[PDB]
């Protein structure tokens, strides 16, 4: 509350390493479904279910750019790619399959550099 603070936890490093993990999700074999934004033209029903659509690219750029806040916002845009896709695909599909997997790798990654 007024002039009553917990103590300050060290986020001066939090860009750097946000930074650290989207490279390493980049560069999965499996983040090629996420990899740019999906195509609205060409991809009937996208635009209409899919309220916020998300990309590893588009993350890159808001990153790059000062335009996450603080850490959480960041995660919150990440876990939007799998929900997103979750929302679209089958779980028995290859691009299904691509974000369960993904969201594994980015959950294991952010309890061990954070948690």
């Amino acid at each position: 509350s007024m002039s009553v603070k917990k103590p300050k936890r060290d986020d001066s490093k939090d860009l750097a390493l946000c930074s650290m993990i989207l490279t390493e999700m980049e560069t999965h074999e499996d983040a090629w479904p996420f990899l740019l934004p999906v195509n609205l033209k060409l991809v009937p029903g996208y635009k209409k279910v899919i309220k916020k659509p998300m990309d590893f690219s588009t993350i890159r750029e808001k990153l790059s750019s000062g335009q996450y806040p603080n850490l959480e916002t960041f995660a919150l845009d990440v876990r939007l790619v799998f929900d997103n896709c979750e929302t679209f695909n089958e779980d028995d599909s290859d691009i299904g399959r691509a974000g369960h997997n993904m969201r594994k790798y980015f959950e294991k990654k952010w309890t061990d550099t954070f948690k």
